[PDB]
């Protein structure tokens, strides 16, 4: 019949957070998997899509562009964040499903692949080993691990890594993370502690680095335009690959861009070609984040297309399980104006538990697979062994203070 | 201990939707409350409202704007939406609490009040009795029914009222909605069916109404500018106190609004002064719609603030339960920029078992009542009489279909 | 009743210029009180005042609002300067009474506290003790002077200081003052001797201050645009917290700042949002300074909304006073966007006599206070026992001269 | 010696409002006057003349961009408004002494007449026989006596008259003034009553004035750009000379006038270039009003040119005594770009006594005096048989409500 029988939403835990996915089957039996996540500042996600794929049962698993513009119509008052994250993941999960019918990776609904193989960067590095050490090992808790873990990261042959915000002279090493409440200070100022910090804990990545492995450094939310360009100034003399600052004020990066001595990521948290229209106007990017996750892949496809357009590359948000992984992987295969792609390699002890296949990494790019759908499915009975904690991410660091 | 003790959500039958409600409790016994929605297109705001009250929890009920400020930065990546919507129901209870603890109404927290009456117009008229008429009466289905509708608003001493798109001549009587997928026709054209019978509708309205009642015009997401702009052009020659019309389109409402006859509204469903920004920069909009429900009251203010600067008069957005009215004529008592003030003239058969205190209108002026906090409470053992059905709102008219 | 009873104003010797107070008394015997000032450009201030509290007597005192609305109003034609500022010290008196009718600090009316201490700069260093030498010591007649007041800030713990421009090399030491007609050079150029004088000027700064207190430098209206690229570019080379230049061009001081390798704050003699827009729609700032005194701090929480949109920093200007200090206290409790406050440490001999409490200091904090009201009280035969003397500020330079 | 020796204010009965003036003397017995008004929102500009006179004297009368520069920089933070009031009440006033020891009219200081007759508006028609009837006759309380009025006009050989908005059909004939708080309205609500009523007010005018005569429509500040853009809607069919707008939104004047069938004019409550520049920049304007008693002559020369160079006539603001009419006389006779001249026809019982000389109009025009100085002489013995009222202006509509 080609109708969707059933929309179902799972979680397990991964640690510090959650990772969730929905299945979807359809008639034939063909069951599609999208992996969301709600740590990163979405509570709901689970809710909308609960919602959503009420009215998706019934229909054909075929006709996903006319599942969304249906979604859209019928959450068009609060579209955007969690309503929007719901409705990608549905989407995900309905191209997966799409490709397992005609029997071909997702990538060969997406223009077909361009390349075969995919240059990454090592993200949240040393972030996940300071952050989460219970998880990720071995801890780094001083300037040596830090200068280490860079150290690891060129042996791996990995040719880049991205860090974020670390405080390593006052008491024990911990993140400087204000934008996301931790410490509480709202005002988001930048002063002379911050600035030596990151000089220090650069400085100690570049050691170990070499000088072939690129930097990339990441302050998200954690300043005002103000502070961002304070931040760019005490570091113009370092070679960063890029610099990502994630804004809501598409005139004020675009001043702090203007300022800059080195490339400016942003994007990461916006949907649709609607909101990176006015930072692309602006000129407020040389590289724009697309979280597939969270748009969709086939709305990212436009995105893409956009960026494009403008001559700016992209680059997948990609810091969650191997499903995700896998998912960017066929954004990635198919999008001519790719930047780079994020991976985590810092993996949970039960991460490969977790999927049926895990993604493969040689000389510093990742292998993309050639199976029916993304490439990976979730294991039910292994999601069981893992059952979830409440809801973590940006929460449960505010737990740990 | 002035300490937040407990946040819990409440929700119970509204017919075709169901109404939510926060209560908030402090160390002293005191009792805030708020509405808000989920059926607006706005699955998963109890999530949300249930995460975020967890950090709640121990914290001073009088430090709202400090729980804004921790509020926005856990949930700072998918801000807006369903996030926002839960963030300002939180806001709007510690307020009731607040003001409550004070002794004062809450216009007392908002400036005081410089205004004891305010004119409303009549919303959803005859819309209501058209849509859902088993909630409802009398029932209207057909022209004369529309006639006799703003007959009724005449002689009741309303001012004003306001309809949307409806189909008389194409069988029995019924709403044009495709912004909200009744019916899908997702490219929201707009052809000379919908302009005939948006005319005779208006008629017949205007008819009743006699020549001194104000009409207001919905159009709501049902559009694109090109539509948008051949409607305008059709009904250049009526009487319209105003045409509101939904878009995430700065430019094309601009572009609208330069080629209309008739003062433009929009912006009910945008949040922060962020999102009004573009919108005014744009000269989009006439008369600019607050959702105080969506974004907080103490949020409002400093939208309605923004749009003071530009000599822009805001209008609260009032369509669910008298606990909503309450918390808006706070709003509206305070606010100097004032255009006018929605709200329902049809009311649920059991709205008054709902809540201790019901609305006040004289001379088609809502009261503001002086009573503390928000200046009625709604009424736990009624709420548990009346247990919600599923989600409706913009989910049950497709049902319906 | 709640019913304002008097308004009357009040003024004391402040040495070099007088303080000025507002007395609100309630018919329930609640005094409310603010400070305001003269000198600073700013002559009737008081017959301001003086006109506007007639309408005041009889209104509510809890109507803050509605009287802010109505006095708008009744001045339209002028508003701005003198008259914006008798209307926002009529507002802090009516604030202050509020809060003590309701028993609560000030910035419980504000949104409630959202910090309990307060960085702060030490303002007019040396700048008080080189131009005022009769009422703040030790005298600082040359650069030695300079550079142990420095030392002095960095042992009793401040973070960070504020000059202005100085004359070193030219006879005895002088302010730099043309842009309030000392010396009278209406052109307002820069030459090599400014330029010299503010290098020398701010390496005794530096020398005395270390390398980790924060050094802000004034320039005020001093300059044209030209003139103040000049300085920044001679002065490229230092470490500045920020340059503040004051200017009634938002296209001139946005080349300025697009140019500048320093942070620029202006905007301290700009009232309302209307006034702050083009600069903020500019980029012509990295931190608004807003004068609550001037504004009244309920039209500056509007202020900060606004620059909080466009992820600007806001700094109340604090140069008066223990009231102005405390009323500025409440407003940084309050606002999230706090960028820093500004404070005077040296005082007159006689400053804590004039008021029932002094401002606490701790680790170069501000610790805000929890009395109902501002946090301070004039104490009547005080200011009595310190009558005052003709206009002082901007107006006695030039008789000293 | 040519030094100023002294700088008093004097102040007399104007009715509902009181006169002031500037006397300033000269070494050689040479008495310069000026005219300023303190009841149009301006409280507080005698306070600044008192305080900026005191450093006039012993200062050369001849060099008033001398004294202006001064001015400006000792008052630089409060610019505008009252301050700048009082700085232009002494310039006209050391104009007056100047002109008059060169023993030449003031347009030989203003770059020579280059006109002898000025064309005029009966301004105030019929607003002062409607609002001030007790100094103003014979009273105006019907439409009849509207039709009337500009009979008169017709027959009097004036050319154009400017009337504002009053309400007829609702009680006792009265002025819609909510810009100025009668009534207190702070939303500036335009609804259909007011409509109708300039209808039926502008149609009685139109019939008592004939074809010929022009018809002027002052809104004041008594709408917001919608309620502009719906006065100027349902006018679309009137013929209007122009119609007066005042707003402090340049991007909402120049929409408001983008959409007018009608001249738009403006400005009159502006200060400096700098002021009006924005308004220019926005195509806000046909018509620029320069309150030259405000600003000052010679500041408001510099205005002229300014709207010179954008191809934008000025008119002078004009409504006060004899001595503001011929100082008005005195920018008329020498501006190029003047597109008609303020003044009002209806007169004071003592208006004649106040002064040496009167203005003399004939076939609708203002004959420009040739004597030294302005014109005209305030009178001492007469300013002091009419003693001063406590403010009226702006605040005497307020009690007589
Ligand atoms: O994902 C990041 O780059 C940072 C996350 C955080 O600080 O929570
Ligand atoms: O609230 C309205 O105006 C329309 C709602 C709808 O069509 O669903
Ligand atoms: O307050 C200042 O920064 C400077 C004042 C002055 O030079 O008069
Ligand atoms: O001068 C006018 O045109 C109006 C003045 C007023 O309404 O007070
Ligand atoms: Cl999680
Ligand atoms: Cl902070
Ligand atoms: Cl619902
Ligand atoms: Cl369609
Ligand atoms: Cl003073
Ligand atoms: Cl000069
Ligand atoms: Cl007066
Ligand atoms: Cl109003
Ligand atoms: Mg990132
Ligand atoms: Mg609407
Ligand atoms: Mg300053
Ligand atoms: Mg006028």
């Amino acid at each position: 019949s080609l109708k969707v029988v059933s929309v179902d939403t799972l979680c397990c835990d991964a640690g510090w957070r959650n990772y969730h996915f929905v299945k979807l089957t359809t008639d034939e039996g063909i069951v599609g998997w999208s992996e969301f996540d709600e740590g990163f500042g979405s509570p709901g996600v689970t809710a909308v899509i609960e919602q959503l794929g009420k009215r998706l049962v019934g229909a054909s698993v075929m006709e996903h562009e006319r599942f969304f513009a249906e979604a859209y119509c019928l959450t068009r008052p609060a579209t955007g964040g969690v309503v929007s994250e719901g409705i990608g993941a549905i989407e995900n999960a309905l191209l997966d499903a799409k490709a397992k019918t005609l029997n071909v990776p997702c990538y060969e609904l997406l223009g077909g692949k361009l390349r075969d193989r995919v240059p990454v960067y090592w993200s949240h590095c040393p972030t996940w080993r300071i952050n989460h050490p219970k998880f990720f090992g071995p801890p780094v808790t001083d300037l040596d691990g830090v200068k280490r873990t860079a150290e690891e990261a060129r042996e791996r042959q990995f040719r880049a890594i991205k860090t974020n915000i670390f405080i390593h002279d006052d008491g024990p090493l911990h993140a400087w993370r204000p934008g996301f409440a931790v410490p509480f200070q709202p005002a988001l100022n930048v002063d002379r502690k911050v600035l030596r910090n990151l000089r220090a804990h650069l400085e100690a990545l570049r050691d170990g680095a070499g000088p072939d492995v690129e930097i990339l450094l990441d302050l998200n939310f954690n300043a005002k335009p103000e502070g961002y360009l304070k931040i760019l100034r005490e570091l113009a003399d370092f070679d960063l690959f890029w610099v990502e600052i994630d804004s809501y004020s598409p005139q004020g990066l675009a001043y702090v861009r203007n300022h800059s001595p080195h490339p400016i990521s942003s994007c990461e948290t916006l949907f649709g070609i609607r909101e990176f229209k006015p930072f692309f106007d602006a000129n407020a990017v040389d590289v724009a984040i697309v979280d597939t996750i969270w748009n969709g892949v086939w709305q990212s496809m436009k995105i893409a297309a956009f960026a494009d357009a403008h001559d700016i590359n992209v680059a997948p948000h990609n810091f969650y399980g191997h499903l995700c992984t896998m998912i960017n992987a066929n954004f990635a295969a198919a999008v001519p104006n790719l930047r780079i792609m994020e991976t985590d390699i810092d993996r949970l002890a039960w991460e490969d538990e977790l999927f049926t296949h895990a993604p493969e990494y040689q000389n510093g790019e990742l292998i993309i697979p050639d199976r029916p759908g993304w490439g990976t499915d979730p294991v039910e009975e292994a999601i069981l062994a893992h059952p979830p904690k409440v809801m973590g991410g940006l929460l449960q660091y505010k737990r740990s203070e």
